């Protein structure tokens, strides 16, 4: 009833390489809200302003028991170059082949180049603490974005 999204039930299981060595996983996170945020490529001007927005309400987050994740298809090295340049103390998920995305539908195609170009568009998603995928934003707009995250997670908490 309130889910927007319908993972397969594999997806809660998938190891999710993070930042900093560990994997962790989506059944993992039960009994606590999370927030994924997905985005198309480390280091670039759009995703350095995203992770930024996301560090810097980190207390806010904690405050409602929430976790926050990262997700690109960036290799671990390159997140754990990310998370040290800018100061990020949430992880990134290293999602190589693109199995988190995929469940997510968050890969996407454009006519262009007279091609069939597939890419990630950058998407969020809250998670409630029983696994349920409760809100998305797709095509997302940075500016305001984790601030109006973080606002629906509260009206959802
Ligand atoms: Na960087
Ligand atoms: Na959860
Ligand atoms: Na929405």
């Amino acid at each position: 009833t309130d889910a927007v999204l319908e993972l397969p039930a594999a997806t809660f299981d998938l190891p999710l390489s993070l930042s900093g060595g560990t994997q962790t996983t989506l059944r993992a996170h039960a009994g606590h809200w999370l927030v994924i945020y997905f985005y198309p490529k480390d280091s670039t001007p759009g995703c350095t302003t995203e992770g930024l927005d996301f560090n810097a309400l980190l207390p806010e987050f904690d405050k409602a028991g929430a976790k926050i994740l990262g997700v690109s298809r960036d290799s671990v090295k390159s997140h754990d170059n990310f998370c040290a340049k800018q100061g990020f103390a949430f992880p990134l998920v290293s999602d190589g082949d693109e199995a988190l995305c995929r469940a997510f539908d968050v890969i996407k195609e454009k006519n262009m180049y007279g091609k069939q170009v597939l890419g990630i568009e950058r998407s969020t998603f809250l998670l409630s603490p029983e696994g349920q995928v409760v809100q998305a934003w797709r095509k997302v707009k940075v500016a305001g974005h984790a601030d109006a995250v973080l606002a629906a997670l509260k009206a959802h908490a």
